């Protein structure tokens, strides 16, 4: 009922953890991230300290109504995080060992810029509020910060579990208090995406590049044109797993240059065409045969200068 | 328990502050975003004013029952905020200083004429109800209005906070009260929406124009009408970003415009095939000569038109 | 708590009113819509009647559990209503003003027929239980029922929100009561649909139609079949706009005939070619210096006839 | 309260009947669908019995928690329907009649197989624990089971409501009893899938079949491949209508035949052009000539075989 | 109430049983599934023994407050799961019988390599928290785990419902105690996904190999092009079937492979074209010629190690 009251002016320390059961439903679209996991949280009350002779036991189980338990929040959530309590166990010194596991859908803002090699930082921040009597500050438990033999991370690698150890106050509210935050960091796995999405993106291009080894208009419009439209409809196919940003990522840019060099694949053919037609086969042939190097060549090349500029 | 009685015939002040923490589940479908954030309320009640010597201390913390509360209510909303209290505090004079964390879905609705240049204003819509000993009405604490450091807005920038300080009075209820209004102003981001959507759909067109440069109506017919299929597949490839408006936009009149230009693009490549095979090719070669310069010209110019005519 | 007896045999008289603040969700898939309104009750309690002077003030405000409320419900609703009390005010002569703030999804069926120039009446049935003490009867307050000055409604046109006054009895219990019907007739807005659906539609047709003003089969082959790829494409792009009806619609048969138009198109190209290379081309030029009139008269007609059997 | 005692040995009979109001989201994906109806319950207990002399009126009306009410369930729903109380009547022989509203989604199996001409027969099971002191036993009151004369059932002819009369004791718990079964047939409407769906279906193939009235290989080529593409295209636009079964579907059957008739097609095509260049003109135009007819011949024959199959 | 104590150190035994009544909604993308099924739970407690001769009754029926009840969870849950109880029954000798339907979203992940062959197994996780009184240990009760046989799983085979006997104890809290876990194994039906996916995949490609059998490049072109669009549109017709997985399944490498054989495709059409421009069609006419063979017996091998690859 009562907050415990403090012996000095020093603050009450509440120790957290998190240990993260299962993490479901990914979803790209709003950057959140559903998390189902354990929050231990630690703190000595001299409250319920006893004497281990006179009681028998040396651990003393309470209900959360009986005894005072802190008010601990998530920040960045959807909602409120759904709570359910699993154990409350008071050693005989006093200190109070809380257990909960919860359930809750975490904002987490997702940076695409990299993808699909990029890494992210998802953050859990913890929050709690300083009553009048008593100030309460937060502090982490290593002991009982960790991930599963189990833990499931379907196309991410866990990088590091590692919460903030120092996490800087909040200036919000008109009281600022340091908001412990939690730190996961992972890496995508892409061993699909190229098989998949980019070597097809790639074929269909290369297909177009035929142009340069025909002198039939017909032919080549047919080439060229046909495979721009394959390379729009190959986007369509796989728009669900490309991302939908309001900046320039590096795979839109690649993207992009692909556009382009469609666009000029087509003034080369039309200028061959025409340059023939206009009784000059010379240069239109001497064109064409330094497009077959040249396409190629100016294309890797923008590919590596395009990965210097992300990478 | 019960409402603070007036001196005079002045009613009760209630000065209101929301700080937004996060932003999320920005739906264009729906014309509805998810808002996180924190609402203050500030009054000030005699029946709470004590004396700091005998009572002690400066401050004095109640609990939400304890004392009178304004119920203040959103009004465009889809359902009722979550109603999680942070702190109330009262100071000497009696001053009471309320903070609570809520997270709602907020109808707002969106113009969608100006996209993708397009600036809109989400109003938050704050009500108070007056009781019969003495009416209510809402005030905007300008340093209690905020929004963090890190607050960032992914696609928009954010022109002005500055909540309605002259919010007119709904006449929708048989009594009529002033309703604190919040304009929070903003203006899209489009670095991505010209690479990703306007670049690609002039590429296919311009290619759609090389039918001017060739005399095969094979050829001509292949580029047209492939190219216009690669239109086609290219809108329902950015269909995603573009909106469903019952309504004209501009960027619809720029894809209706490029559909008339697929349409003209066509007559001319038969009009030019039919004055060849009618034995007139002097005109079918000054007509294609012609369409070279007067198609990207008229495009051009009917484009500035357009931008005139919305902006 | 106990229900206001009467004074004679009189039924006890409810009079409602509906402001509807926000209209969200409208799911042409179920056909189903979510309303968010203010539901006013008002009733005359005699038992809660006092005088002014010795009370003090004018009006009294009471908490739902401490006095009666008769139990309106909605028949067409998808789950019980959001419950959220605004106020309850009682005037000296014992009249009591309810008012709660709701939010549910209606069931109203749509009538697809006549889209995209559609009329339809939105249906919201208000339902009371009589007690055996006093029968309860509901009535329409006019001056309650009203759509405020920022009611959205992008793309429709609200003809009347005129509530069934004589709302007759559904016989489906085993007593029969009156449920106040809510009709809310709305027209279509179309100012984007031609634009954006039929305009389109009809420039792939068309030139599809080309295909009679030239002699080459390749090239006609291409016109048809490319076109009517287009034609199924743009169906793909508007498909969310088009409805998923298991009855015929106007839309819907305009789009089978243009479909029934591409294969004709095909029969006569096909035909063309076969006398030609049959060695008879008068026959073959006279069919297609036909088709030339022939197609669009009678797809305009055809068009005219379908209009009249659906309007 | 207390159950009533039985005079002998015999169960308690519990007459129930549902009243379909209105049946709305049809999830052919998940073969679940949402209803919403009335739910009757009527059992004879002698402790409320009276005399209507003494007691004045001739029916007692009660509230739910006053009296005893059977513990009535429902087997095939996601979860518990919605609970909202209408009415209680007891009758002087102390005949009990309960009336509720509710909306719940009921998990209901459907076979595709015959689709769009498929019967399917809804199930909603009904269920009642028997006790210590008195078993209790379930039975149909056909007077209490209807449908309104405004239910709406769009693209489906409802055949039977005739809920099962003998309705077998599921062995699942360990002690049987009998959960009374409601068997609702209905019949799929298909004015629609004819020229939505089948027709244009059957004109691309045959667009597909004016490559045998041809010599042109260039013609051909296209004809058969950009038919399978519009073909395809065509699946994609009806993708929605048609059903995702893991089993083989009379309607998928005809798309397979149809992807094997362009195969085929395909073939005849290719051998036509290689036996034309192969310096064997005759056999070319011997097989062509026969395929004209041979193609549409065994497509009908292949199409009664199949309806047979299914039918 | 209180807990039952134990007559020796022995923990409680409580004996657990799953009756799946119903499973819907099966997210193949978030790898989570909703369950209906009822949960018993069997436990002796000598605090409610008694006599059945001076009680009367066999049979003693409680409610869940009157008496004590384990505190049961589910791990890998969204939430805590519907809690709508049942019965409870008690005894003579006091073995307390428990029931209650549940319904909660079940978080389970599913590996995707061997689809569309895969099999899965399903696991439902159920914990028990001691107290300090008397340690509680869980048991799986047989009689009271199974499916009605009215259980649907349109698309799936139910290899087998049988619950891990020796449930490992899950070392994620500070007490380490064991979590019954319910292995439901289930293998995936594929009688539709050859004639709706494989064979139509197949189709296109063979007709993609006709360019063997002919001279032409220009049609050449367009089969293997136009082939590869209706690849990429079919693609996106089965898109919705085909699982968007982060690491390589079978599926994925088979349709990588076929991308391949399109390139390569490609490349022999244009290497053919070149070799007779150039002069030799004598090596034209053997490479194609060996490609006939090559292509089909590469293909199949190559599908032959996939198959030993992943199988």
């Amino acid at each position: 009922v009562s907050p415990p009251p403090p012996i000095a002016d020093e603050p009450l320390t509440v120790n957290t953890g998190i240990y993260l059961i299962e993490c479901y439903s990914l979803d790209d679209k709003a950057e959140t991230f559903k998390v189902n996991a354990f929050l231990s949280l630690s703190w000595k009350d001299r409250r319920l300290a006893f004497d281990p002779v006179r009681s028998g036991v040396r651990v003393k189980t309470y209900e959360p109504e009986a005894i005072w338990i802190p008010e601990i929040r998530f920040v960045n959530v959807e909602n409120a995080r759904d709570a359910d309590v699993v154990d409350i166990s008071v050693s005989p010194d006093g200190t109070v060992q809380y257990l909960e596991r919860f359930s809750a859908r975490v904002l987490s803002p997702l940076d695409f810029r990299r993808y699909p090699f990029d890494s992210q930082t998802l953050h859990i921040y913890l929050i709690v509020r300083s009553v009048d009597t008593r100030n309460i500050v937060l502090a982490v438990d290593l002991e009982k910060v960790g991930k599963n033999d189990d833990v499931f991370l379907t196309g991410w690698d866990i990088e590091s579990f590692t919460a903030v150890v120092k996490p800087a106050n909040f200036a919000l509210e008109d009281r600022l208090e340091s908001k412990l935050d939690y730190q996961l960091r992972i890496s995508r796995q892409y061993f699909s995406y190229i098989p998949n999405i980019i070597l097809p993106m790639l074929f269909i291009l290369f297909i177009s590049w035929t142009a340069f080894w025909s002198t039939s208009y017909e032919a080549n419009v047919t080439l060229v044109v046909s495979t721009l439209i394959a390379h729009i409809a190959f986007n369509i196919l796989v728009e669900t797993n490309l991302p939908k940003t309001p900046y320039m990522t590096y795979t839109g840019a690649i993207i992009f240059m692909i556009y382009l060099f469609y666009f000029v694949a087509v003034i080369e053919v039309t200028v061959q065409h025409y340059l023939k037609v206009e009784s000059q086969p010379a240069r239109a042939a001497s064109i064409t045969r330094a497009s077959r190097i040249a396409f190629p060549v100016v294309f890797l090349l923008a590919n590596i200068i395009l990965a210097f500029l992300f990478f």
